[PDB]
């Protein structure tokens, strides 16, 4: 059993783990990850849908027993994805890809969690207000939430980056990165975006960081953890993967993006370890994956009153 | 000496290529490229600058000899991308990313320039209409545009699906692609996207197909011919970067990309050579890299009126 807390709604909900139909995940939450926070996103395609970031690597390469079609799932279902998600179900879905349950919210608190995805929604479609959710054990008060930290890595140089990366991922966990928040209210300094508009630029923000996050860097991780490719291929391969969009978007104003791919680009030839390959990469994929949570936030989905059914 | 013929607008330039600082580029665009059709795009972000996709796999992994700022190009200026683009620029621009000049169309055909500029942008702000652009050696003239097809590959299940692609892409290379037009009109099968609105849809669509296609795709095209990576780990690690993207894009409505993708990992660990892993790739790469430039061409740009400086 866990609890999940919607701090700004105030909703408290309670989901019971099985360890059934997918031990390994089940145990990886119970064991591994919990307690955390991260910031709480609504689906904006797959239907009344809630998803969280977890700052953990083992999501992105823990495989499931079990998938079901996720539009299948009753109400109150809860997911693990490689998406490093927890995700909840609380209402229809349309994407019907396979997902991993871990378990579901207990039968009493459906209408809280029903009524917490609606002001989840109202969040990210309307008022903009970041809401945190924080999770851990029935029965288990946290005062400390912090990201985990991988250990410590026999390298001056990789070590210090990592640190910096990751201490600036907890600093932004939560509270909103300026960066994010300049570029939806155009204060670019680079002007950029055709013919004195914008618009397209936080399209162009909101589709390359998702990738880049999910896809290249946490392919990369996922290749490290789960093939033995060897590290200079590893080497070889990261900058072909993860350059370019990160150049774009530094030049559309994600400039610590862009700064931190580059110290990392800098460092990667020199690695002497598998260990210290996987840091550094991790490093940057949080940080990835963390500003896709505040586009998701933060974009303008309020359009969509122009593009009904 | 080439021509750039834009259709729809009647307006045809003329451009001197240059070896002076980009010879093997230059070279490939003179020798390998033309003739050649494209749809023509016109840039979002970066400015005043057009830039449209060749069937070229070349253009992805030949090397710049020399890069400048292209800010700092001189209006006229003619480059080639590994993005697999000619890029034209016709005014300012904002993104300063270096980029490889190859010439520069004539002082005398600027004005006409500047106009082709001007009315590529009215077709992907306002009109929607499809402009062609044909681009040919001074001189000769040219009655068919066929896509390039690769070599006949000594493996006929891989060599079936490399036709059937290459066909499905050369049928809609300036004719729109059913599934694009749909989806931006809200005929989309699965109904994605949440509380009935299928914006966030088309935000995703657009963000997902192209890191897709010039980042993942391409990037394994490039690793392919640019390093000596065994055969054995280039299929290892190709599905790691194409399937999510193609599976989530096949929800949204983009079936016969995931189709393609599907076939190709279903064939990719019988390939047998290189020359096989390359064919059967770069296949899908193009399709998906083609389906881009309709994104860049249908999404709903024009929003930018409440996103001005
Ligand atoms: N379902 C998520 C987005 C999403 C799910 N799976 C994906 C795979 C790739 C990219 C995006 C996604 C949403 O609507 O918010
Ligand atoms: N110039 C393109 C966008 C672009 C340029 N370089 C890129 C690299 C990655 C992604 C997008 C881009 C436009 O504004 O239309």
């Amino acid at each position: 059993q866990i609890e999940i807390e919607w701090v700004q709604p105030g909703i408290t909900v309670t989901a019971d783990l099985s360890w059934e139909r997918n031990p390994e995940l089940a145990e990886l939450l119970w064991t591994g990850l919990l307690p955390y926070n991260s910031l709480q996103n609504h689906a904006l395609v797959s239907g009344n849908h809630l998803y969280h970031l977890i700052a953990d690597p083992r999501l992105v390469y823990t495989e499931a027993r079990y998938k079901e079609d996720r539009t299948k799932s009753p109400d109150g279902t809860v997911f693990l994805s490689q998406l490093q998600h927890l995700a909840v179900k609380y209402g229809p879905l349309t994407e019907y890809l396979p997902a991993a349950p871990v378990g579901s919210v207990v039968p009493e608190d459906i209408d809280a969690l029903r009524e917490a995805g609606r002001a989840c929604w109202k969040a990210a479609w309307e008022t903009k207000q970041p809401i945190e959710v924080r999770v851990r054990r029935k029965g288990e008060a946290v005062t400390d939430f912090a990201l985990p930290r991988t250990p410590p890595v026999d390298h001056p140089g990789v070590q210090k980056l990592v640190e910096e990366i990751q201490d600036e991922t907890e600093r932004v966990w939560i509270t909103p990165p300026a960066e994010i928040v300049d570029m939806h209210q155009g204060r670019i300094a680079s002007r950029a975006g055709s013919y004195d508009q914008y618009f397209s630029t936080l399209v162009f923000l909101n589709g390359e960081v998702r990738p880049l996050g999910y896809c290249a860097l946490n392919g990369l991780l996922k290749i490290c953890r789960t093939t033995d490719l060897t590290l200079n291929d590893l080497k070889r391969i990261t900058p072909t993967f993860i350059k370019t969009p990160a150049e774009f978007l530094g030049y559309t104003g994600l400039d610590t993006l862009w700064r931190f791919t580059q110290q990392v680009l800098t460092l990667l030839p020199d690695v002497e370890t598998r260990e210290q390959y996987f840091a550094l990469v991790n490093a940057l994929a949080l940080y990835a994956n963390m500003l896709n949570t505040w586009n998701l936030h933060f974009f303008p989905w309020q359009h969509g009153t122009d593009y009904r059914y």
